[PDB]
């Protein structure tokens, strides 16, 4: 009988014990979660601004090619002023 | 009392159990925490060098201008040579 008693003051430390890590164990399966949510919306961010990025890449390579056009229009027409000069020029001269 | 002393073995492998499985959730957490400094560092290295290009942009857009304003002087002057060359026939 004190036997029994005696063993029992065990048998509830063992039951408090697994509450507590039990309890445990919940706040952190709500964590987990909570870590993996805010990767989730992360990585959802990281791709709205990739594609973002990738729209914005393209449009500067469209706007390249026209200034490459521009390029050599203006060296095509400063020359055509240079030989409008030479012209000029020989109808001066001797 | 044996079988309160197997009872006692079988809730110490309960609890044990449950302290493994909080082990296993701080080593998840403990990852999930290793992928938020990667993902902070690699954001902090794409930030700085996308403003180091955001500054190389503006400043070439500064000089565009320069040059929108440099050519209209320039054709300006242009017609208005030619208004002379007209003149000088009539
Ligand atoms: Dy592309
Ligand atoms: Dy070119
Ligand atoms: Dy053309
Ligand atoms: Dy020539
Ligand atoms: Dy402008
Ligand atoms: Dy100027
Ligand atoms: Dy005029
Ligand atoms: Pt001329
Ligand atoms: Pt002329």
């Amino acid at each position: 009988s004190r036997v029994i008693e005696s063993l029992h003051d065990q048998i509830d430390m063992l039951t408090k014990t697994n509450l507590q890590l039990t309890t445990q164990s919940q706040n952190l399966l709500s964590k987990l979660e909570l870590a993996q949510s805010k990767e989730s919306k992360l990585l959802e961010n990281l791709n709205l601004l990739k594609n973002e990025n990738e729209n914005l890449n393209s449009i500067f390579e469209r706007k390249n090619k026209k200034l490459k056009e521009l390029e050599k229009d203006y060296s095509e027409l400063s020359n055509r002023y240079n030989e409008q000069k030479e012209k000029m020029d020989q109808l001066s001269k001797l």
